């Protein structure tokens, strides 16, 4: 019926397929001009920031804004290519690019997860009137970012050791 | 003669070999306790911080702190292995590990160079007056950080298309 490799390849395909509208309509809002987005999407973003108390996409710091520029220039063009390769199967040429994407995305989230878990978001910090204050709110926000470190990690382990992609 | 390929392997070897003392004696002073270093080395880092106006090494922010731990846990054990492989040459088993190191090293410096070049280090910022203000001071600091982005960039492109490592 279905194999364990092929089933993961379908999971990787939808992960890249869903990342295209998620990046365009949500994450790149902190870098791209606001007038590119309708009023409905701009308030949709504020719903997420107010519900999850996200302080990075709200006012992007210089280090976090540099990562968003990487997501537009390097990751976003790679998402449709990776979605096709893992949906069709047998595309061995995606091996090295997928490894490059996985290590790059895993490295971007390490400072993000570390910032949300340990930093203070009250006054006397650059973030003002924003950020999680309790341990529950910090974990509630980390769970939203944590798939973009685990799934690239799974892809990295999958691409390195799979004899079919080597 | 020698050959640009072999010479690059010789250049890569000295890059990883010299990276061990640089990481152990200078870079990790922000995450390791100050007591571990003698007084001369502590003040030698004080010389670099005061002359170069380095705003990230003395009081490392959380995002920069997580990268220093990645330099200690992941990069430093890899430096002797890669130095031996490139001094000897023709080690096919270094291709995938070197690609992972390169992308990881390029990704950690994009926010670093961006902060040094564009961020605000005035006395009213959370950097508390420590940091470059003029364009020449920013480039003096970028000049010492930039080799660790270009050399991994050369390594990444080298491993991807070199047949002797496939
Ligand atoms: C034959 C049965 C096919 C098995 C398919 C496995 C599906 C794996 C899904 C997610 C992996 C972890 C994602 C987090
Ligand atoms: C490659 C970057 C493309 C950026 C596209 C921004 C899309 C934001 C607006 C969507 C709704 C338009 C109606
Ligand atoms: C299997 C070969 C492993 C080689 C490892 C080289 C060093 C990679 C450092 C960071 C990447 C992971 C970031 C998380
Ligand atoms: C800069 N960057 C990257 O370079 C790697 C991918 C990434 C990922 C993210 C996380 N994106 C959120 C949490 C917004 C996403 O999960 C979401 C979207 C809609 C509803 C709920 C959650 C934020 C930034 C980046
Ligand atoms: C976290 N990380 C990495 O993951 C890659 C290597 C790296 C490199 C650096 C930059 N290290 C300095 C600027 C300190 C070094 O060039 C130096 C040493 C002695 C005298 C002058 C300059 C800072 C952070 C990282």
């Amino acid at each position: 019926t279905l194999g364990a490799r092929r089933g993961l390849e379908w999971f990787l395909g939808f992960y890249f397929l869903s990342h295209i509208p998620i990046t365009l309509l949500m994450d790149l809002q902190g870098v791209l001009p606001r007038d590119l987005y309708p009023v409905e999407l701009r308030n949709l973003q504020q719903w997420y920031i107010e519900e999850f108390k996200d302080p990075l996409l709200q006012t992007p710091p210089a280090w976090f804004k540099s990562f968003l520029f990487c997501e537009l220039v390097f990751q976003l063009p790679f998402f449709p290519i990776a979605a096709y390769a893992f949906f069709k199967g047998g595309c061995k040429w995606i091996r090295t690019p997928a490894i490059i994407y996985s290590v790059h995305t895993m490295t971007t989230l390490i400072p993000i997860l570390s910032t949300l878990l340990l930093d203070d978001f009250s006054k006397a910090s650059h973030f003002r009137g924003q950020g999680p204050k309790t341990f529950q709110e910090r974990l509630f926000l980390i769970s939203v970012y944590i798939p973009y470190f685990l799934i690239p990690l799974i892809l990295l382990l999958f691409m390195v050791r799979n004899p079919y992609y080597k």
